[PDB]
């Protein structure tokens, strides 16, 4: 209804980065990923995952004693920060991150809400999904902060039911980026990236292959890591949100859309990028 | 002798689900696996990828503490309830599931049979494999409960010895399940799929690639997933043991029947289940 | 000089087993490997790939507790005999396996031939590789016995200098299978497979991309498969060497001799051991 | 502006060793890897893989305990070390080694440069890479030091600031190369490698793709493993350093430079390899 654009192949590849022969690792800086917890570790390894796969120059990640030996087999590229989505809670960071994100495989708690806060005083774009997402209010500050919820998750946020969202997505996501000064990523089928200037699109890509466990977990870490490569902090989540997609459209060509695991989307995107180059 | 049909390659394709556009992870819900134990932790891990892999939207795996470490790194999708399977023995679960699937590296133990009766007072289709399999009956309730022996299983279930039972497998199999009320996929070549109603089938794939540790227990997952996303619990089991039996028939097209790895056969189905859509 | 005929591709095709529709994992039995350690772990990883790869029903591995998670996110189809290998020095195997191997990765001492001693009161062929040899005599019993050493641990067993052995390779592999009544398969380029009856055997195939770690425990490890699969444990034996080496010829039509690692080697016999079919 | 000439296809097709037919593991020799710490466990493995993907014999990983179970699942070809590099700081090292690398994820600390020290007195190639790289001086011995410097690391090194470095690269890697009596690999695009008698080489192969955390650890491990198969250090060190650019070359022909990850430079080097033969 109110003719939001959709973000085409034509803007992903305007906009798409170069990866300059006289580059190294910290031209593309080092981002930080707050994620994974006990019962849940396998978020950790998928965002990281999606994040180094997204042209970051180096990952640490910040999740607790016990989930780091599940992500080194798989993601030997990452270094950790032990404990670190924890110890965040308790002070400024003092290390300079291009990039953090904070949430997939958190519990919703008043614990992580801290670490959210003390990670906002960074001079860097911040990522906040899953259980760092909680009906709040967020400080004036320079870096963006990108919030990405599904539709039950924007539900926590906002008070607006589920049902009545989903009428109304584009409406509500761009109501909502406006008054919270957030960028707001709503999920779901057609999903909406609206920014908190008012600028709204529509990504056309994915399918129902995404439609289960991890999925959402590997974009957060993609956005993180298109964060650090593009200029553009806008072109960094548009073009995460679509080739995301992108990736489960090559996958449906000759597998079954019911048989996709979330971490074969990271595994895809190399592929799928080059496509767009 | 009774002229049992097969479950043949039109039945399947007649009734494989779509993956809708306008569908999430919750659309496809999310199933409990309660699976793997100390010295038989891999059969959580093939079950599991089984389950993923077929067309669920989450999985939790109830399993001992020493076995998530095991699994996280190769699927990280799923989440965890930490002790799960000895858990459930103490009291009904509180969290709703799609479908549960219960035995695979599990000791038959009395404590795996209390496990087993909390379970079915869920209001969702159950399974019963491996060690969960005993001499029992089983209590009213709406959802199918489903029971995957071998002719070992049924042996112990049934005091029908091994040599009689292959003699006369459909009669048994179909016997058995009137008796119990409950589906019985009593396996082997031309798995015997029968239904407490009087419904019975063959299944036509499969070969002595499928003879080997494991294929079992990816079975157990294969028809949990599938149960998740069939509208027919029916339907969801016969198109498991067909498809299970047709990713081994791909195998041995260009790869001997003796070096088939059952975990093998969750990364086929994806090709697969594309070739019957 | 001997006139040692080659086993040759025309001795494989007429003697590599059919694997029946109407068998099941018992059909093809369970093996037992006791390998592994806790500064020596992969070589139980890589021995149980070779073994699971090679035609067997079931493999138990008998190991160390802090190598069992090592193996299991790999292989998840074994299962385990906790501290198996320490365990089998205090007492006779009182389970039934169809073949048990015994060495690679486990220290040279005397506890492990204490495990050796115990493992040959079984009524099953029984491979000995690695920290399992050492210079001892054998008793009379049924199955086989068979030595996999490399011309080192020849002279572990015999007092014969390596130097010396190279000139004479089969008559002195020849000599001590009689002696001892051993099969010796005496490792190098031309591997002799020497029969205590007598019959002696080159193999033909292999090259340097398997002078490296980890190649002979793999070998040992398919030995013991293949002896589940095979009526004649001869030529599981000869089949065994033969195929290990014709994986790293077909590994190097494509990729360098120098840069194989031996994990790869179970990856490849699928497609190798179907040519032979 | 010194002509620097570059080592091109040509010098490393004539300069990269055969395999025999006639060589077993030990011809190849056995490296030491010291490397891996408990908050960077993966360069430990990063190293191992590029290592024994490079034509070596066996390779000891002497790494915290921590670390140890993190490679086996990957790298199972490997042996241990337990606490190696701590325990190096003790004493010589009464193994022989046929060539040992230190550094990739070790803390720079006086401890390692104690290691550092000890494992200078074996005769072998020693590369130091990463935290055991300081400012110092380096004893007169047989066996060739090889320095591999990123320029941050250069500057540590030498006090030479990174951006007056970098706009007469080789001519200061030249004259530490002479200073110090070691070989310095400079990197970055062209990177520089510098003998201490004076010859001087500049690397053609590379992209953007390895500017991402993790790529040089997998390089220090491609010079320890081809110091093993190379007659000649120093075609070692020039191949190692060309190859190692060219699997990213191959990479960037199908998928996007922004999404390699260190690891698959081992796992291309095969095919790659192949191709220079
Ligand atoms: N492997 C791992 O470690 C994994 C970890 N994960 C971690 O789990 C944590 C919890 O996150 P989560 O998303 O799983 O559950 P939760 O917030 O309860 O949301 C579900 C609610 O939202 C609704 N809803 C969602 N989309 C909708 C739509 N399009 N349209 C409509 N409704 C929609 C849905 O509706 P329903 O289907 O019930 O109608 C239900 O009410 C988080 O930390 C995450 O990172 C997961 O990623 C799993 C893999
Ligand atoms: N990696 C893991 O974690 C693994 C874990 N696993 C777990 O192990 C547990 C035990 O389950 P299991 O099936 O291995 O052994 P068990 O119940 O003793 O049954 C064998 C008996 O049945 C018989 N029999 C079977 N089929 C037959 C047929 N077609 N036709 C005829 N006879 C037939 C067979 O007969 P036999 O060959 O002796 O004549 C023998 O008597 C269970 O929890 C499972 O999940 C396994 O899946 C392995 C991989
Ligand atoms: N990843 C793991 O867990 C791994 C574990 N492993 C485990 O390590 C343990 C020790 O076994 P190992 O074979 O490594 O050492 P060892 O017995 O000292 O033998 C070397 C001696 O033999 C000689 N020699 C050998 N072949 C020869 C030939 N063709 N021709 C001539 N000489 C020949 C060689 O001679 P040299 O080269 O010195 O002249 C040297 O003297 C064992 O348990 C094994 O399973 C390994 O597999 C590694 C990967
Ligand atoms: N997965 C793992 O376990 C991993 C482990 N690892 C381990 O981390 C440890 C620290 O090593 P490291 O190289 O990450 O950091 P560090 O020494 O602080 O150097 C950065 C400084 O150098 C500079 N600089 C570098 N290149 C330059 C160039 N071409 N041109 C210009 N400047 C250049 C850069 O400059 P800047 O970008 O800031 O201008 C910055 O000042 C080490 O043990 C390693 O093995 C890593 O490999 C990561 C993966
Ligand atoms: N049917 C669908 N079509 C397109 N994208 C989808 C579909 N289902 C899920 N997704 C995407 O998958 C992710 C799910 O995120 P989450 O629930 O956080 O794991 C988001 O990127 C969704 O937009
Ligand atoms: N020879 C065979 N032909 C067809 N299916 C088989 C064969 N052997 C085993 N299977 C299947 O493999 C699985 C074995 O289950 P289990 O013993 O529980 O691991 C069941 O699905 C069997 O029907
Ligand atoms: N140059 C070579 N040609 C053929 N086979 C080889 C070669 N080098 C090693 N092998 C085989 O690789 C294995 C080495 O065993 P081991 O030393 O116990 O790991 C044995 O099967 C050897 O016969
Ligand atoms: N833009 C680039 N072109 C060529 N090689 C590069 C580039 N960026 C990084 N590298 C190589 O990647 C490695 C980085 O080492 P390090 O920082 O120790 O991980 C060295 O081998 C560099 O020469
Ligand atoms: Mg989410
Ligand atoms: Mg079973
Ligand atoms: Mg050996
Ligand atoms: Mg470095």
């Amino acid at each position: 209804a109110m003719n939001v654009p959709f973000w085409t192949e034509e803007h992903v590849r305007a906009t798409l980065p170069e990866r300059d022969a006289e580059s190294h690792k910290g031209t593309y800086g080092t981002a930080l990923l707050l994620a994974g917890s006990d019962d849940m570790p396998g978020a950790a390894l998928l965002a990281g995952l999606g994040a180094m796969r997204s042209g970051l120059g180096k990952l640490v990640i910040g999740t607790s004693e016990n989930v780091i030996p599940l992500i080194v087999p798989v993601l030997p590229e990452a270094t950790y920060w032990r404990d670190g989505w924890k110890k965040a809670a308790d002070a400024q960071l003092e290390e300079t991150y291009r990039a953090i994100a904070i949430g997939p495989g958190l519990p919703q708690t008043e614990s992580v809400q801290q670490a959210v806060d003390h990670v906002l005083t960074a001079d860097c774009p911040v990522i906040l999904d899953a259980g760092a997402l909680a009906k709040r209010t967020y400080p004036k500050r320079e870096g963006p902060v990108i919030l990405t919820p599904h539709p039950g998750e924007f539900f926590r946020m906002t008070g607006v039911p589920v049902n009545e969202l989903q009428k109304k997505r584009a409406e509500y996501a761009k109501e909502w980026a406006a008054q919270l000064q957030t960028v707001i990523v709503l999920k779901g089928n057609q999903t909406v990236i609206a920014f908190p200037d008012g600028d709204c699109w529509l990504n056309p890509t994915g399918n129902g292959a995404l439609a289960k466990g991890g999925t959402g977990d590997t974009l957060t870490g993609m956005i993180l890591g298109m964060l650090c490569c593009h200029e553009d902090p806008k072109h960094a989540v548009l073009n995460a949100v679509y080739l995301h997609g992108a990736c489960a459209e090559l996958w449906t060509d000759e597998h079954s859309a019911h048989t996709l695991l979330a971490h074969e989307l990271s595994d895809i995107l190399p592929r799928v990028w080059k496509r767009f180059e």
